[PDB]
């Protein structure tokens, strides 16, 4: 028997108790979603992403399938059972649940900026309110769930963009175009995300900035919620790649192993071969070097993947190593063997038959450092592909960018009031102010209606209706152009 | 129809390519799940938790509903479509998917230690292997998903127990029993987890040590996967509690608002009131004090909640403060107002009508410091409830306890071989060594069989049937007794 988590209990327990605590005559509760701070250096804007997936998944699909379409008695019973046995209330009140189910839709209105927009720290990006006085309580009820579902997709998108930002600049600095950047950020993180759902949301954020990923469910997530179709557009893509357990199973005859892989198993196209199973630098000096003709013969690219050592020292060289190959580093050594071309900016790019990827403990600062030292050696940034892992995408909180749902506005017996402690007060809008986006708050309903044409927040969901349906392609256009 | 993420594509992209890479005649792959290191100080053991949930959710239900019970052609086509348009293969080989579907079950054997067991760092807790040679590739394939799903529930379960370990120990020292500890750890973290699924996994981990939670989905998760039932056992419990937005809506006549909350809205039972919306110490010194008789007349408890300042200094006092109230802190001031009882060992316990809860930026170290500084002034540790939030449960990685899944053993054309990079080699077992769980590795099948008796890993899932079905009550008794 399939277990249904009631749509009316996807919250903190105390959310259930707030309805009775509001003042009598409360008709409206209005709350905003804001990144209040940044804990990541050089990042003062966040990449708005994730509202549509949450709205389609939970407010439309989940509530319709598991609440509104079901018998009224069943949703009432499921709510009463949990309240009765967890709050020790002998006879829980569910008349409001009855009334919501009889209404037949969620009486809320959600506005949000376009997904893909850069939002400065301390500028709200989404608002939610109730559209019928009787359900003043619904807004606050949903807050927990919304926060639970939308802070990770934005965080990942933002972090992903930072890599992208670095990689774009260096590309323009060292190549003069960014054509290779889409594949330079490669999601490796799925095994280290905390759940398949978190995997999907984080990986979708990654796919806003890059097309390279190993997180298959992220590609399909964009198919499910952002109208993507892999048959018509590059959502994500990846390459055949070996792994340490397979490398160890095949044995120590690394010449024959590599030769079989690149001449027989993958005679053409891309193939990534992890090379540090037994001795990395020996593999470069003795296997790859001996395979030069075969590598140059394939219509494709053999990508070398180290998976240990210091990323910067392995890629760019260790200046204090006695050994020449260790001193030079992978990119220079592969250049020495295979050569390549010179870009319009005077930088060296590897011959397209050989390549490099590094995906162990990659961080934003290490990506920046690798690009910087490579450029100092005359090598373009596009010579390395960065495997961006769970250290980047999992190791955050919702306070990494200071996100919070805050009630800022309420109507009680027709009286407008501002909600705060001691920050945003009253109704809010975000307007183009010169070349920046600016918060406007302390608005009453009249002033807010006046500003509506200038508010870059758009109606996204009212009363069960989806009002805006963005595509992955549209969001990528907004973000990167 | 609704979007199906194919059961055969919940993995890193390169896992798809590994099948054709193994040596010819590979017949068995055997992998272990191990916490290889600890990044949390004073935590050298991990609380095994989550395997049963993952197996039930994905290995049984997801593969049955979305792969086996569906027509062969559909599951072949979905896989082919993704592989074609993401790996640039014009005709992907799906014969192995077809063969798995024809088999009708997962030819898989998973063994694990009992959930609730303390596992030392660097000792494996779970193994996985294929039961039919042709499906050697399935073990590797499942690796990613299983990791993605089982590191968080264990990590949370371990972190929660850390709090438990402290709260038990101070309880024994200050009161002489642990009767209060079950509610002293209260999960507040839902809005800050990265997804609702991660919320369920983490909160389920929290509920092994405590019964206090605001995470309703975690209680229901234990109902879904761990045979719990809130009608017959105490799975999780909570209380009515106010929030800043509610308090602000009710206005600054705080005496009237508090009095209505405790005499009319919640005349009995527990009720938590957040008291720092405008001035925390004025509320304590003016509102709570003036409500002393009403508070004492209720059949229940009023729980004061601060949500700002330094947690240690608010609870135990700021010794550098000039104001009596601030220097003494919440617990001593509440004692001055209401008094209470004195334990056998000389420690003060607040009158049962009044209480304290703190749930902002709570850490293990802060919990310990608050217990220590309360005891240093003769206050029992049971006087305050700890609201453990997303800072604790979200801000981790898989490598917080060094979790990795590594193939350690393979059979190739009948020959047993060890797998390891340059660590566990071969088949493994975990034996009790005088209440010291130790790893035994480098075992061939014969040696592993001779050790079957002393191996604490038990059969959990073989060839489609769940063989061990632990209850939440069993796990709690194993953990705490
Ligand atoms: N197609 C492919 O080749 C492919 C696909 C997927 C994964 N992979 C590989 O699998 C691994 C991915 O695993 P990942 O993304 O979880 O690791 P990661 O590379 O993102 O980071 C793991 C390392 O970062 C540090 N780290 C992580 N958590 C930390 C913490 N709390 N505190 C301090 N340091 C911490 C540690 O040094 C850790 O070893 C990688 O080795 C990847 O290359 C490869
Ligand atoms: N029944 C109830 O009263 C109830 C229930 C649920 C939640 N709540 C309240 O809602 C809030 C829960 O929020 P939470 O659990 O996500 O946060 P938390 O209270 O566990 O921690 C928040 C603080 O921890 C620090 N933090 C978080 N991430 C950080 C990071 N990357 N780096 C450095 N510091 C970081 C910060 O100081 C942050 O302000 C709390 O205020 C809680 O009291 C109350």
């Amino acid at each position: 028997t399939k277990y249904t988590y009631p749509a009316t209990l996807l919250c903190d327990f105390y959310k259930v108790s707030h309805k009775e605590q509001y003042p009598e005559g409360t008709e409206l509760i209005y709350s905003t979603w804001t990144p209040r701070t940044s804990r990541v250096e050089d990042i003062d804007r966040v990449v708005a992403f994730g509202f549509q997936g949450f709205i389609k998944k939970y407010l439309i699909d989940y509530f319709n399938e598991n609440f509104f379409k079901r018998p009224k008695q069943d949703v009432v019973n499921e709510y009463k059972r949990v309240i009765k046995h967890t709050l020790q209330v002998d006879d829980p009140d569910a008349s409001h649940i009855e009334s919501l189910h009889e209404l037949g839709y969620l009486p809320i209105k959600i506005k949000a900026v376009k997904e893909g927009t850069f939002i400065p720290i301390k500028v709200p990006m989404l608002t939610i309110e109730n559209t019928i006085p009787e359900f003043f309580w619904i807004t606050n009820y949903l807050e927990t769930l919304m926060s639970n579902e939308i802070w990770q997709p934005t965080t990942s998108a933002t972090l992903a963009y930072e890599y992208r930002k670095i990689l774009d600049e260096y590309a323009m600095e060292t190549v003069g175009n960014k054509l290779a950047v889409d594949f330079q950020g490669h999601d490796f993180s799925m095994r280290g995300m905390s759940s398949l759902e978190s995997t999907k949301l984080s990986g979708a954020g990654h796919l806003l900035s890059f097309t390279g990923t190993d997180t298959i469910p992220a590609i399909l997530y964009h198919e499910e919620f952002y109208n993507a179709n892999i048959e018509n557009e590059l959502v994500g893509s990846s390459i055949p790649a070996t792994e340490h357990s397979v490398m160890c199973a095949n044995g120590q005859d690394e010449y024959v192993v590599f030769k079989k892989l690149i001449t027989e198993t993958y005679p053409e196209g891309f193939v990534s071969i992890v090379s540090d199973t037994w001795d990395f630098w020996n593999v470069i000096d003795t296997v790859v070097r001996k395979l030069k003709g075969d590598i140059l013969k394939r219509d494709g690219k053999v990508v070398i993947r180290p998976d240990s050592g210091d990323p910067v020292k392995i890629i760019c060289g260790d200046p204090e190593a006695k050994d020449e190959l260790v001193r030079k580093g992978l990119i220079e050594v592969l250049w020495d063997i295979f050569g390549g071309n010179v870009t319009d900016k005077g930088y060296k790019v590897l011959d397209p038959h050989i390549g490099a990827i590094y995906g162990d403990a990659i961080t934003i600062s290490r990506c920046k450092e690798i690009c910087k030292k490579l450029a100092a050696k005359g090598f373009a940034s596009v010579n390395v592909v960065f495997g961006i892992g769970s250290f980047t995408y999992q190791y955050n909180t919702r306070d990494t960018f200071g996100f919070a749902m805050k009630a800022t506005y309420t109507v009680v017996n027709g009286e407008e009031r501002q909600i705060f402690k001691n920050s945003q007060k009253g109704l809010v809008a975000v307007v183009n102010n010169g070349n920046e986006l600016s918060l406007v708050d302390e608005l009453d309903r009249n002033a807010y209606k006046q500003l509506s044409n200038d508010d870059i927040l758009e109606d996204v969901f009212i009363n069960g209706q989806l009002l805006r349906n963005q595509t992955l392609s549209e969001i990528r256009e907004l973000l990167l152009d």
